[PDB]
């Protein structure tokens, strides 16, 4: 049944990660004509991109993931920067739900860069489960706090990234950019978050609590996870059942 | 040549850590009647042996022989007659700034060497810290010790939890427990103690010199990124500190500096 020849290559969508991701028409099979995204590796949630087929062959693992028309519409809305606060609150809210579910299933994203945020024909968020996403007694009075809290491998990494993303959606750039990779990484680690004057009172409060250097105190790091972050006043206008239902109208649907 | 029975068991030293550790007397061989420490590990239960084998430092317990038997590993380490440093802490109650400074410097040098070798302690309790007949620091217990970006968290950006800064905090803690008779943070229970550490409100005793307190706030810095010693200078940044201004490193590495306690 389903094998690599069941597909014809239309265009390349990205080198994204290791392996190329192709757009594709299914030639044979039941879905003849239907368009998919096929991710090749050289070897159910409304906000998670559905996987359809998966097969192994001549040393190449194939992934036939649903195709998303507004698949790059986010990375373009941020180039126009037409993002207003209330506009961004929508995407951050759906992503927060996407992160919460990935967390319950014990998955951390780590990435969460605007280039990793896709949209569907309706305009809602869709994430993946990349190859950069990871999974999750003597006397402790002498060991560092980072060891006691499983650093860089717990789900607080994602909430920092939610902030960084939010920060970029409301200003035009990420919190700690530098003239080169070295200076950037250092400005990141050494911090000192600068919040512009236009950011609202709720926006800045959330930004300060997501971009807290101390992961332990970082918002969303508690056991309530996304419940902690969704409860922020910045999200007061969101109705989570209506959002989860995709019954909330996205301000930007790829026409 | 070396085998198990080349050793007669003289005393059980500690069941602490994986396996057991005996004091032994060698009977066969050349160096005969030489007293040692022997770590016995039931094979059935980067490495404790790999590390000890490679590391050749005066402030770290030397390894003499190593061999495997019937599902067992045998590390014959040098014997240390000075016991544990902090036993002398129980007695003295607390250490004077320079008494602690001596021991701390010795440990700094030991940690520095382990670091240049890509080895990080991760623990460093006040119990891995032994003393030899002379009265100098001996780092003892190991086990199997360790070793686009605009939106990533700083933890991920620096391997937080698996870098050199981890040991520098421990040094700090140790130091804090040396001057004041207690560890930095503790509570009526484990979960209470852990919380105290994670939300580290450092309480420095008023009777500390400015030097000591500058280093404790610099060593016990919650953010590993700027914790003193976290930099590429490593123990260099730590030893540079004016708290160590009266220390001569060439001398100290030569055991020519005298311990404030001769056991």
């Amino acid at each position: 049944k389903i094998r690599p020849e069941c597909f014809e290559l239309l265009r390349v969508l990205g080198k994204g990660g290791y392996g190329k991701v192709f757009q594709v028409r299914k030639v044979t099979g039941a879905n003849t004509g239907k368009i998919f995204a096929m991710k090749v590796l050289k070897k159910k949630h409304p906000f998670i991109v559905d996987l359809i087929y998966a097969f192994q062959t001549g040393g190449k693992l194939y992934l036939i993931l649903e195709y998303l028309s507004g698949g790059e519409l986010f990375m373009q809305l941020e180039r126009e920067g037409i993002f207003m606060e209330d506009t961004a609150c929508f995407y951050l809210a759906e992503i927060s739900m996407a992160l919460g579910h990935l967390h319950q299933k014990g998955i951390i994203y780590r990435d969460l860069k605007p280039e990793n945020i896709m949209l569907n024909h309706q305009g809602h968020v869709k994430l993946t489960d990349f190859g950069l996403c990871k999974e999750s007694c003597g006397t402790i009075e002498y060991m560092a706090p980072e060891i006691l809290m499983r650093s860089g491998h717990n789900r607080a990494v994602d909430w920092w990234s939610l902030g960084a993303l939010m920060y970029d959606m409301l200003t035009g750039a990420p919190p700690f950019t530098g003239e080169n990779r070295k200076k950037t990484i250092d400005k990141i680690l050494k911090c000192k978050l600068n919040l512009p004057p236009y950011l609202t009172q709720e926006a800045r409060d959330l930004l300060k609590k997501l971009l807290k250097r101390n992961a332990a105190s970082r918002l969303g790091a508690g056991p309530g996870d996304a419940g902690e972050v969704q409860a922020h006043p910045f999200f007061r206008h969101i109705n989570w059942e209506e959002l989860l239902a995709r019954k909330v109208e996205p301000p930007f649907k790829p026409l």
